[PDB]
């Protein structure tokens, strides 16, 4: 599982599972900022990671450049971006019959992910975790190409309930996609004492979208 | 509250504090890991140890240390984080002075930091040590270990693998008057992934046995 792989920075570390299903879709999961001590080893990122696998995705984390073995100096952005792309890229490398992907980020990564939805046409499903759309500018998605899950908590003062809430009602404004948008309550922006709940959401959410469920009728 | 502010060597250090219900409750202060490996006072292993010492009536405190979140200063290779933890048990113990005993719970380098104070503080009873790194940090200040505790490691942790982390128990086993539990979790790495509940579990059952007088040597 332990992978290292080529960015625009140079090594990037990962953790790599390969779907023993033939063609399975691929889900990139990415990491906070440092600041708030991401890492793609952190539990929250760890069990998205694991979700998909169990769910027979082709799925890989990754430190962003700067974060454990990853080279590089950390960026405002733009240079994770580049990461996350080149992680996308060198999965596809491995799997070039995988034909759909899912990203789903926390927190700086839930910025990042949606970045890459923006730019790549096979990511047909997100999960956006605790998104912070009075710290990172989220007017790029214009709009939002694909129907996803918004998951914050309502006890978040990195992230508040209006902030996340303003970013939600811009996004519901665009036919064609659904936005799954769910608050839990206690939760803050760590999901303290609240990750079972978090993850069980993120669950039936998948499940459900496998399902077929939860996006409009094309 | 539970967010508090209180002053550390190197300037403000940012905490979340719940103190006991009870009278002269004892104190448990929580200790997280490096900022390399995503330290901070809200990583989920460092929570749950919090939460179980307040659901078992202590009065907790768990900070960043310097540097981290909105703590203000440098983080330096551990000196000013030991000071730090000091700060931090001196600030809950001038709100309650009438508490007579304490633990310690550390998650890796907070581990370390977190023996260092017991070693330092006799009012320390009891400690967690979740994924020391003695083939990375000198533990050879226990010496001897003062107290009885817990340490719990897993078996596919690469940073401090189980031999580094067996040398260090056998060398507390031989200390007499103390008894070192350690549990070694299968499959869990440094960071517990998947074996959360597990290594949760291991810590609430020996805190649950030492608050009934279990696991510690007789008085002889
Ligand atoms: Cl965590
Ligand atoms: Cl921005
Ligand atoms: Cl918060
Ligand atoms: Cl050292
Ligand atoms: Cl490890
Ligand atoms: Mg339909
Ligand atoms: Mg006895």
């Amino acid at each position: 599982p332990e992978v290292i792989f080529n960015g625009p920075a140079g090594r990037l570390e990962g953790r790599y599972q390969p779907s023993k299903e033939k063609s399975a879709p691929i889900a990139i999961i990415l990491h906070p900022h440092p600041q708030f001590g991401g890492t793609m080893n952190n539990q929250i990122v760890y069990q998205l990671f694991y979700l998909f696998q169990k769910r027979g995705f082709t799925t890989l984390r990754f430190n962003f450049r700067s974060i454990g073995r990853s080279q590089g100096e950390f960026d405002h952005g733009a240079g994770e971006l580049s990461d996350a792309a080149s992680a996308l890229d060198w999965v596809q490398s491995l799997h070039p019959d995988s034909k759909s992907c899912w990203v789903a980020g926390y927190s700086f990564g839930a910025w990042i992910g949606m970045q890459l939805l923006m730019r790549r046409p096979e990511i047909e499903g997100f999960m956006s975790i605790a998104p912070q759309p009075n710290t990172y500018d989220f007017s790029f998605l214009a709009p939002c190409p694909s129907s996803g899950l918004i998951i914050n908590g309502d006890a978040d003062k990195v992230a508040p309930e209006k902030d996340v809430n303003g970013l939600v009602e811009k996004l519901k404004t665009q036919k064609g996609i659904l936005i799954t948008h769910r608050t839990l309550p206690g939760a803050n922006h760590f999901f303290n004492g609240k990750v079972d709940e978090l993850m069980g959401e993120c669950e039936d959410y998948l499940d459900r979208r496998l399902n077929g469920e939860l996006v409009p009728e094309p």
